[PDB]
């Protein structure tokens, strides 16, 4: 048992591990985004770079995780990282759509997260939480609510001209 | 099939998208390195930053390699990444090591491609390859048979001086 | 017989001249193109510039071979400059099109003198091609693919308003 | 017919296509004459310089007549662009000699597009003519007319010592 | 048997350490010529500031060759460096001749060297040879070349006052 | 016989002309010493880089000598350089001794010849020799002393932690 343990629970090292394999998928899915807008028969290069600035955050939110899971006394124990379901995504707007799939599940797991650290009376852990990822998750949904919203109005996807001015107008 | 696929064979196609999964499986390695030697019970910054590094860096080594598969009118087909066979990595010299086994086997994979691409004809896949992936691997197995040579002589991983200053004088 | 030929074969200086005409000619080509779109019935300046830009660079391609073919010792021989095949380019997306042909066919050139370069055993005249025109040559395939994608996604050429926008936001 | 077409003959319009071509084709003359003085046997650097800056400018006032043709209402027709007369350009001194020969006949063909534009009444292709290339015409007569005379009573082209000097001296 | 050797053969290692030998005679040979015209009886001193400077640049390339052998696992064993086979390099027309025929001589020795690499299947050593040395080698072939024939025909080595303004205006 | 020869004995000009193959000799051991650091089962880099400094001043004192041969009339015979006779140097304490060994043989000759200068009354070339060459030497006699004291006292060639250390505190 390590020396810096203190009001730790074996429930919350675990569950810490499964976050930290969650968000490390997710900088998975948005790679595979966006070098699909990389594509010469996709081709919008501000799609292609907001993805991969996502999938970027996403290593960076692991990587907060792994540091914590070390500044507590746990043991980090990784697992496999699962391929995006998907290799085609379609287009712009079933992109935008997917990911705001992604961040409501990644939502969830953290509201059960800061949920079991409440039952174990873990107040660091809760203000962690609390901290450096709830707020950033409902500023993301949000934004990606608001990307999702401007392409349905603008007639996108079956209006191939709406995509490429967002990527120029929105994302430029 | 693409429009701007030109002198780009099947088997080429195939071989670039396990590579990829190559390189991010090489990426994910370093991480469950880095944040070893993280832990409260092991506690060199600087080992652990140095294999922070190289994870970013086998990021973008596969990142450039989804971007020649667009290229060439190719079609970027992932796969899972597989967790590191390990995660333990026991003291500072076994982890120099076990990178070095690492890069030796990627060497082979890009060797290999740079063979199929000749007798595919393939000769900007060949420069390609040549360029951005051969030199840079040799200077890396070097770099790491550089430092496992000095922690050896050092007294390496029984003293646990040795690894302290290493860190300090070398990583530092 | 030159003091400086070294390893150089007759028939290796021939096809550096036939090179030489060919880039000569895809310059010529980019100079039909550009002045196209200057006229007062076609009116979009952002496709004459880029076209002309893509002129001048085929006439320092040229150039570079003329410098090649008197660093091994050979001697230039000059050829008529054919004029190209259409006097009207139609559309901005006929053009984008015609160029991405144009690129292609001026590629299966430097491969095949790639691979005459192999046979003659001459490393520097394929190290040569290598260096400063194969990875340039799919680069610009690359980039001809990724318009003409947008344009045709855009509704061009049957949208007028399409090619306009395109020329003032990507080739702006 | 064009809709800015306005006092523009059909013969002044077919003119200055032709006109274009002698332009384009002095082009092909200074880079063919420009990497002649590259050779390893020849190696006469201010030379080649000389007559690649030449090949350039030439290249530019064929642009510029194509932008006049847009601006007119005129359309461009192009042809083939004749190789020069002569691979082996000898010496420097008749390379400066021809030279002097080619602005001449360039000339002619420019007073006579001058000439027909007065029968015309078209003063404005009149002045334009007269203002971006008569005046260049005569000086560049004159300046190579220097060179040669420069050249003659140095002792060239039985004086290699001569070309030497004159290409570090006055060239350089 | 090294620890980083992966993919480098017993041949290939043996060649490289010819090589070094062979660039270490070549910076002897170039310090012989330097000094040579330092000499109160030939005073030409920026023919001795060419070959000093040549000198030390086949010393770096010397160098550079140490620096794979020991980057690929290999060892380096050294032998005599063997004089210049002349003492009194007589003229400086003939100093340039010989040094050209020096240079196609390592030339030769490096094309050997890439024809064993791919004999081997080492496509590291080939594209290090191709990228550092081959197209350097060319490049010198032929500026030495330039400089052979520039004397020839200013009337070297019969005219004592065509070495001194080479002397002044080229290499100065 | 030299017209600025003057009170330049030919037993002088004769050692000059030995003098200057054994500095050149010592550069060479000198660039064999600071390769060996470089191999990856020795990877000390500030050894390498203290002696790779050592070859290029011992190259530096060959070519200030060939300068003076030339002043005073002489005129310089090269010999051939003999190689290193090792080439494994064991540690890089085993590489300080040679070294002193070495300096101090260097410094002998420098002795032997500063006598035979004033045997034949050559005062400017005791003068430049006093100048140049002696206090040098005992400098440098006496920081390769400095070296040797400290790695014997911090336990080298047997304790490995001290070469490492002295690599960094002191050459680094």
């Amino acid at each position: 048992t390590s020396q810096v343990r203190q009001n730790y629970h074996q429930d919350s090292e675990a569950a810490i591990n499964r976050q930290i394999n969650l968000e490390l998928y997710a900088s998975y899915v948005y790679l595979s985004m966006s070098y699909y807008f990389d594509r010469d028969d996709v081709a919008l290069k501000n799609f292609a770079k907001y993805f991969l600035h996502q999938s970027h955050e996403e290593r960076e939110h692991a990587e907060k995780l792994m540091k914590l899971q070390n500044q507590r006394g746990g043991r980090i124990f990784l697992q496999d990282i699962q391929k995006p379901d998907c290799d085609d995504w379609e287009s712009g707007l079933n992109a935008m759509e997917c990911a705001l799939h992604l961040e409501k599940n990644v939502n969830q797991s953290l509201l059960e997260l800061h949920k079991l650290a409440t039952d174990k009376n873990d107040p660091h852990l809760c203000d962690f939480i609390e901290t450096h990822y709830l707020n950033e998750q409902v500023k993301a949904i949000k934004e990606l609510g608001d990307h999702v919203t401007n392409l349905r109005k603008m007639g996108a996807p079956e209006s191939g001209l709406a995509e490429y001015l967002f990527d120029k107008h929105t994302l430029g």
